[PDB]
C-alpha cells in the first residue's frame, strides 16, 4: 500500500516524486523513529528521464543525492525539517525516512536536492568520457491530503 | 571500458569487473593523480545480476561501494595500494581512479569491496517491502597482462 503525494514532476532530466508508506523498520536499527512511533515512511523517487546530460540512462536511479525536506500541515501551519537517508527496499534504492505526522490535513512538502558531486561522485570531464557539469541545487514541492493509513 | 583487466566474476549476486583505459580528467581533480602524471584509469564495473537479494535489479549499478585496491606487477614484487572514487562517465557510473602503472607485465589486481551499509546506505527490513542482510565485505581479484596504452 503505496501512498501518492503530490503529482510527479521532471526537472533537469530527472522524474521526481514523493511517495509513502506505512512505517518501515530499517538497518541500522535505532536511527530515526521506530516504526511504532512513526505514522508513515515517506520517500524520495529519483530516475533518469531520457535526454539525462549526466551520464545517467532513463530509468536508472540517481544516487548520491543530499535530499533535505521541510514538511508544513498548512492546516495549521506546524512544520518539521530532516534529511532523507539512501536505502533500498525490495523494489529497488531511493531515499527517504520514518515520519510522525502532524495529524490529519492538507500538507505541502518541499526537497531540496543537492547533486552528486556534493557527496562524493566525481565526473569525468574530458571529451572522451566526460559528462556535462551538474544542474544547480534546486527544490520541488509536493501537495498532498493526508488522512492517515487506517 | 577500453581494455579488459582478466575475467568478469559473479559474487554476491553481482557480476564484478575490472577494465582500464587512458587516464581521464575528473572534477575537480581533488584528493587524486592528475591524468598527466598517471599511466591509466583503472574502473570496477559492478552490477546486479537476478537473484540479487539486496534490492537490485538485474543490470543495476550497485551504489554506494566503499572500494580499494591492491596492485602488484607480479614481475618485479613491486605493490601499490590505493582507492577507487564512485563516478560517472558517458556510459553510466562506475568507481575507479587515475593510476601509475610500475611498468610493464603480468599484473594482479585484487579489489576489497565494502557493502552499501558503511557508505550510509540503509535497508528497509519490513515483511513487504525488506530486502536480505547485506554480504559481508570480500576481495576479488583480476590476472592481466600491461603492456601500455
Ligand atoms: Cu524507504
Ligand atoms: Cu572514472
Amino acid at each position: 500500500k503505496e501512498y501518492p503525494a503530490g503529482e510527479p514532476v521532471t526537472m533537469n532530466e530527472m522524474e521526481l516524486a514523493a511517495v509513502y508508506l506505512q512505517p518501515i523498520d530499517m538497518e541500522p536499527r535505532g536511527m530515526g523513529l521506530p516504526a511504532a512511533k512513526a505514522d508513515v515512511h515517506l520517500e524520495a523517487d529519483i530516475h533518469a528521464v531520457e535526454g539525462n546530460k549526466n551520464g545517467f540512462g532513463a530509468g536508472e536511479w540517481i544516487p548520491y543525492l543530499t535530499i533535505s525536506y521541510t514538511l508544513v500541515n498548512n492546516d495549521t501551519g506546524e512544520k518539521q525539517e530532516g534529511t532523507f537517508m539512501p536505502m533500498v527496499a525490495s523494489d529497488g534504492p531511493h531515499y527517504g525516512a520514518n515520519i510522525k505526522m502532524m495529524g490529519v490535513g492538507n500538507y505541502k512538502v518541499t526537497y531540496h536536492i543537492e547533486p552528486p558531486s556534493k557527496a562524493g561522485m566525481h565526473r569525468h570531464t574530458d571529451s572522451e568520457t566526460g559528462v556535462g557539469r551538474w544542474w544547480k541545487p534546486f527544490d520541488v514541492s509536493y501537495e498532498f491530503k493526508y488522512v492517515g493509513l487506517n
